[PDB]
């Protein structure tokens, strides 16, 4: 069994005490994306034995225009979900379950399809978070992401009321500084930080410090050692500054991506493997191990 | 009135003889999950009309951190279970009065207050059959099942005496073979064994056939045409062996689920009912259709 995640302040607590959680994000679930072969208890358990990895996100796909998400194969995208749920719990992990979309609030029927049917299946595991909205694009944190927020809280909760629920912030869930001037009023929410090391420095850290000394939980679901885009080489300077900003604020996090795509986020080079890490996979190894 | 369930070996016999029944199991009873509206006296007495059923199995919902349970809202349950009761009794159907949980051993005295009164109200009817923990997750069946069973038994025979009582087993209801190495001392207890026909094939079947070859009786009291999640397409093959297994061994079952949920496992359609059915509907209808019922 994994540790209870609960919110006291700007800290996200297991089983009471102070603590933070690394692990690798899979990338996009979509059919016809490349990474439905990672969605396998077998890479679950491999994430464990090869990194030591805590967690694991599942970024399943949403979006009326996205090709193979859950707007077109529900199915598909569902049963690689309850692969990778039932495997994180079988190997003692959380699993995140990450609504991926940049317009969960212009489709919420289809999002809170989504979180009931989560909810009901696996809310009964300490093991599963909610990730509900991956990244709002440049919208209103007042307007558009939180009253989207509160609904989707509120309907999670009437099937599921004990979980750690994280939620996307303004211009892809960089604007935490944003976020912790309004703060959602439900029990246990922490929010969104998303970040690559080759475009983000630091003023974008000194928007998470704002959000902390105003009080929010951050958990970091995504990020990359490489620029934006998923693609170039990896910065360590920056990484490194990143890593300590979550070490000494018990900031967990996920690394985009475990995934074998042509590009540098991929923790793996094309068609390769645990045995086949790109630059990025092996820094994300170190940083994982020492976690 | 309907002839009443005993054990002896591994069958369940009614009146005496072997045979089995087959009906739709409801989705869980609680409140805010949508399926509150089908637990009617209507629903029970369609089910007899549209499908044969012989039985139907009301999934009353518990968890102690599980949203409109029992825990959250006693008087809403316990009232959709009773207008299910009754309407099976007034219907000639059995009725598996299930506590539908994942936690049962560690909330005993909310499984022992409910037993107590739905014995004490509906045990002198012989349409009667307690499912006293749906489904166990990864625990032991020596140390944590069997020891919380033999106290529920107790609690509903003090009171109700004669009664068939099915108990969950770990795993999802999976280890019937474990659970048959360590019986449980008690007259007319049959075993929880639970499958989805689109994850679970033949692996499974064998582990029921050792519990049955060991000597224990078993009632599927969940299972679905699709994968165990819920959702999927419908696989006929492994449907008709598993039905195969059940009507050969005269193993009982209801199907999960009676609702309308946009999932595969869902008998009707979104906003439907019995004129229209999903895919799983269809085969699950003329699985009971046919069944003897």
């Amino acid at each position: 069994a994994v540790e209870k995640l609960t919110v006291s302040g700007n800290q996200i607590l297991a089983g009471g005490e102070n603590t933070s959680f690394a692990g690798p994000s899979l990338f996009w679930s979509n059919t016809g994306w490349g990474a439905e072969k990672f969605y396998t208890a077998e890479t679950v358990a491999k994430a464990k034995t090869e990194f030591n990895a805590t967690l694991i996100r599942a970024a399943i796909g949403h979006g009326t225009s996205t090709g193979g998400s859950l707007n077109f194969d529900w199915e598909g995208n569902m049963s690689r979900l309850d692969t990778v749920v039932n495997a994180a719990i079988a190997e003692d992990m959380y699993v995140i379950i990450d609504f991926h979309s940049h317009e969960a609030h212009t489709d919420q029927a289809t999002a809170v399809r989504f979180f009931e049917d989560v909810a009901t299946k696996y809310g009964q595991y300490d093991n599963v978070i909610y990730e509900i909205y991956n990244e709002p694009l440049q919208i209103s944190w007042v307007n558009d992401i939180k009253p989207y927020a509160e609904t989707v809280i509120d309907k999670i909760r009437a099937i599921d009321p004990d979980n750690l629920i994280v939620v996307g912030t303004p211009t892809w869930s960089q604007d935490v500084d944003v976020a912790s001037q309004n703060p959602i009023d439900r029990a246990n929410i922490a929010y969104t930080l998303h970040f690559y090391a080759g475009t983000h420095g630091q003023s974008y850290r000194n928007k998470a410090q704002t959000a902390l000394d105003n009080g929010i939980a951050l958990f970091a679901t995504e990020w990359g050692t490489v620029n934006a885009d998923g693609n170039g080489g990896v910065n360590i300077n920056e990484t490194d500054a990143w890593m300590a900003f979550f070490k000494t604020n018990n900031i967990s996090h996920a690394n985009w991506a475990l995934n074998d795509k042509n590009e540098g986020a991929s923790l793996f080079t094309p068609g390769g493997s645990w045995n086949s890490l790109t630059s990025s996979g092996s820094k994300v190894k170190e940083i994982i191990q020492g976690w």
